[PDB]
């Protein structure tokens, strides 16, 4: 590759060397592991380029990962991507089944992984190929991550390529019946670093991240970028903690010790960072955790708040980047109660610098923005997967009509604010309109004696997709489907039939089927019931 | 596409169309069900092909078809690639994960599926995409694949394409963790029919196919092509007889009553249809099997020798069109008796024309064809596919060296003729050297007691991977493992430490495990033992 | 040229290095001169292409023969397209003036000619430019070519290159001014091969050519490339054995001696052999000869049927491969007598595989095969010259339409067989109709008084062209015009004006003009009489 100096490539490199500001005493952390200033940090980068160099690592080879965060992850994440290599992440929540399928489809040449994931390896072992060599971390000074690190220099020469080079890949589950791979380049990761930077950097006085922060992930770091955190942290030079196993106990003395004032999580593990005994005497008021896994509550919300926590959600989803929206507070929203701040704090949120992010319908209509006209949502951005890897007709359907196809259904107020109502997928149709089932299942784990509801649809010839509700029940406790049908039949101001009641169709199971994630299994109800 | 009329492209088109003989009374018979001339066969060739391009069928697009032998698949042998869309094969012995992982690597669009493969599908229905027509294949009235053929018409204009357009894909097992994708072109299968017509069809007076034949295929006929034989004969206009079920007593009237005289199947078959009461008192000589699936052995060999059967084998492996070798008898050779004939017949064979077939070591020294020097068989064909589909690191073993790697152990002998011992893999590597195993499996297999025998391979340091035996046991049959031993000690004339007899290490297993074709499962036991 | 293994290139090297069936004590038989087994085949090959490349022969040059049939023929037939360079086979039998024309323009640059063919050279030597070396051939261990091939080594290293090369050439005469250059490609000639060896090769009991058989060429084998005989018979790894002078006597000494089973001829060769005293008690029920220069008559073809010959029909006119169709007998129609054999067995013959053979007049309508209708055959076969060397307008006259135009007038039965009537230019025009001139010739012929006849076309007003007859009486006969006139008049059963008789215009003329090869001038005469 030969350049003139006079253009100019966005690459990752000059994101790590031509950042924001450069502290060489700054710190990364590892809980209570590892701590080593930003020097160290630089040396340890040069290091595994040699390292890697030396394993036969080249440019269009692809390095797999698999372990927790850390000050490795950190690494392979600016590593790799440098000397020209496609970082793999693996997702470790995945069945074995899955995650040799990922291996074997990305075709991966040298893998990393932790001790404690070995076994998820040993019985898959045999059935992977193309991989040549297996490097073992651990937490201690037998580390082969580390031993390796040792032999090399502290000296690169780190090569310079078009922009437009793949950087990193991941593989999405969604509604497909194999995992789905999407890929992105060195300029749009660094495009999506200095869109959300400006975005939530000029912020005046809410949910801001700046140079003095303190940063830790609490999101699995191999699913999104961890929503491009360390990327953007790394550039501000600030300080960086990482607690690995994300035990409430342990990330609660993290936050105590280390002073932690920005974080990302999921609504599960902030209600037990929240919940936990020993949170109940420790100072929150300096801490601005950001929700994005998926769909915010506004209980948890208003609990946090009267912690005093700086609490806002975000809106991304594998494709996209992944982040799309946030949300902010103008001056005169801040004013606001706690009952009102849990109402905006809990929204998708407006789109972020340089997103378009319209509403359609299946004819591309482009409904208007008027409050409850709900539609899928439709983006362009500068850091969206052209397609999927390895795929064709799936990558039409994800790009149709000149858009990328989110599949979720929401509303977007004029202000701008988006709130999510439901998927495309799990929109049930009744006669001609759309109707959502979250708001459905809302409603049925209202009662006292409701555990978990799942709603689906079922075929009826004269009303297209009616409802269907399946609950669990606490303990002894035992309500008859007519009590749930008049719970519900008890609520008012909705569409449809009187108000929807005559299909709902309650059914008493006593489990409901999950995916391996932790999410509930629409399609094999779709199975199973019909 | 635009084409001089001057350049001649090889297509399927030509091979139905300018045949070696036409005959329009010629009939096409499937089994006690239907019965219809060449006449009618190219007219529905010409509504099928008006039916697919009815159906949205384009030129790049992939049908799937899973069902037996019969008219239709022929005609589907024909009328997809014509109109220049590929043909994908699936394998109905594999498990549903299997065939599921193939319809989406494959992304086919239309599935065409007999009534009794339903269920396989039921189970594998909702996580199949990208398909959006399934045609429902009958052997009665209510074939969903005659309704679409009756509304069209029987003109029809076939396009001219260049020679390159790939027309056929299946799926191979093999030592991999996924099925890997072959493919082939019109040109590599019309060629390969000209060959292989031009290699069998000169012989004198054994094993020759000529325009007098009836042809039966008893092979699957999602594997190999029915190894190019439905292209070969459509090409001669003979008589072509397909059975369906493989029904022993039923295939047994069928070469009674239309007097069949050339097939090909496998061993089992074979030996289902020579050991059956019916075939006591029938008349077969004037029949022309060729054995290609495995290993034709002698004891078969020489039983159906002593029925007047001309048999013999031929060698092919799903990657290599698939014929590459088959056993033609010279003058001389035709006045031994059955001892010496068994012998030859068994063989793998001389090559067929346009075909290299070398042996190598690893370092691809091409060692000499004295007779006993055994090492892999490296090909080079027109009508081989050139890599592995969505494939790199696989396609590149395959193709090192600027050979096509078989997999196969096999001495070459001065006349020609080749011998195969072994698989590569299966080699076990004492010392220097390399003894295979499927000797020492018939050899142990000669025990009176013994139902049968896998020998495998376990490291040792000294002696490198050493052999391993598991053996099943017969009815009330107790004998030690000191006994097989012994047994196989008694034997001589071998290298290595004497008779190589100190590390049989036998051991006795109430089963063995097998794949869903019915092959060992050698590496599971790789696996389980070690 | 660069090329990777995977590709496949149809070259004359595969052919012979990769046979259907190679024999290595198998021989070649120069007739009562040398006799050599393939081995010495093979290592004569290479050493003439060793010696070939000493003198400076490159991938474009080009050589030219001039010899009878020889073992020496039949290594230029191989080794000079092997090397690159064009092989030009030259018409010894045409005028000096039309072979030093046909040497300019090829622009040869090596000339091997035999020493009896000297003196022919000899009145051209000083025309001759572009020409570096003359290599002249002798039958004794005086010859050139014997002594530069001892001087060179049995090793070679043939290169690969593309398949579209031109391989050989040379020059037919036709209608033109100026002989007309035609050239095919290493693909067309190992398709041809191909092609012939599956048609022919897969007959049941009939006029097979397969490899138990001897060949032996009749056909001055630097006209057509010997109708692809010697690439056949070659890849079949049959014995060859080679006359030379083609001397009745000779000819039936080495039938007798070498058992020859296959040959190929002209009718006046066949009917000098079927003459000859010698040939009266000489058993001939093994022999298969194939006619091909003209029009086999239905006389001869039934005295070569009562000798138990299996004489048969070919047609193939050297721009066209040269075989298109040969005549190949079902087994009911083996069954019939003499009288019926001779009939089918002198028609030109169904097509061989791979070609089209439509029938049209000059708006190309494509007339139907009724059995009478007749028109001009126009073709498409994979191995058709695309054009005249160095011609243009020429050029687009022989594919005008997108069909190559042989200049013959046939009519094709519905079964598929065709039987030739005429000649275009030949064809004469009364009023709207075109009646065959050679029908009348044979008519006229069958005068007990008339020794040979010709039949032109002359203009007039209200009937176009209108017969005219030139006929040769024989030794002391004298027949008035008149008479002649009145035999003709006496047969029925035709067309036109009662039956086109008042215009035959028969004229006696001592001697009837005749090419070089021995044909008749009909345009010479077309030329002296108007």
């Amino acid at each position: 590759y030969v350049n003139d100096p006079s253009n100019y490539q966005l690459l990752i490199k000059n994101l790590l060397f031509s950042p924001v500001a450069f502290n060489p005493e700054q710190e990364i952390v590892y809980a209570n592991h590892r701590r080593h200033s930003y020097k160290t940090f630089h040396d340890r980068v040069r290091q595994f380029a040699n390292a890697l160099t030396k394993m036969g690592v080249k440019k269009g080879d692809t390095v797999a990962v698999m372990d927790y965060d850390s000050h490795r992850y950190l690494e392979c994440y600016f590593a790799i991507p440098m000397i020209g290599a496609k970082l793999h992440m693996i997702n470790v929540r995945l069945s074995p089944e899955q995650i040799l399928y990922t291996i074997d489809h990305a075709e991966d040449d040298i893998i990393l992984i932790h001790e404690e994931f070995l076994p998820i390896l040993d019985q898959i072992k045999g059935r992977i190929d193309t991989v040549t060599r297996y490097v073992v971390l651990r937490d201690d000074e037998e580390c082969e991550y580390e031993r390796l690190l040792e032999q090399e220099s502290t000296e690169y020469n780190f090569p310079d390529f078009d922009e437009n080079t793949v950087a990193t890949t991941f593989y999405t589950t969604g509604t497909t019946g194999f995992p789905k791979g999407v890929f992105f380049t060195h300029r749009q990761l660094v495009l999506h670093t200095m869109g959300i930077l400006s975005t939530i950097g000029t912020n005046a006085s809410q949910g801001r991240l700046h140079q003095g922060d303190i940063y830790m992930p609490i999101t699995p770091m191999f699913h999104v970028h961890a929503w491009g955190l360390p990327y953007m942290a790394t550039m501000l030079g600030v300080k960086q903690v990482y607690p690995g196993k994300y035990v409430p106990d342990v990330l609660l003395n993290l936050i105590e010790q280390e002073k932690v004032t920005f974080s990302h999580c999921v609504p599960t593990i902030l209600h037990l960072l929240l919940s936990s005994p020993k949170s109940k005497a420790m100072d929150f008021s300096g801490w601005k955790v950001v929700i994005g896994g998926a769909a915010l509550p506004k209980a948890l919300c208003k609990s946090a708040l009267e912690r005093d926590i700086d609490v806002f959600a975000g809106y991304g989803m594998s494709e996209t980047g992944p982040i799309l929206s946030i949300v902010q507070l103008t001056p005169e929203q801040l004013e606001l109660d706690v009952d009102q701040q849990a109402e905006y704090r809990s929204k998708t949120g407006k789109k972020v610098a340089l997103v378009e992010a319209y509403i359609v319908d299946e004819d591309m209509n482009k409904l208007p923005h008027d409050g409850e006209t709900a539609g899928e949502i439709v983006v362009r951005a500068p850091w969206l997967t052209p397609n999927y890897y390895k795929d064709n007709k799936n990558s039409k359907a994800l790009w149709r009509g000149g858009y990328l196809h989110t599949g979720d259904v929401a509303h977007i107020d004029d202000e701008g604010f988006i709130k999510i109502t439901d998927r495309v997928k799990d929109m049930i149709k009744i006669s001609g309109e759309w109707v959502s089932s979250l708001e459905l299942e809302d409603i049925l784990h209202q009662h006292q004696s409701v555990s978990e509801v799942a709603v689906i649809g079922m075929p009826h010839n004269k009303w297209g997709e009616v409802p269907l509700a399946l609950v669990t029940l606490k303990e002894d406790a035992q309500v008859t489907e007519k009590e749930l049908l008049g719970f519900a039949k008890d609520f008012i101001n909705k569409g449809i039939l009187a108000r929807e009641a005559l299909l709902l169709k309650v059914k008493i199971v006593d489990e409901i089927a999950k995916t391996s994630v932790g999410k509930v299994d629409k399609k094999e109800l779709r199975k199973l019931h019909l």
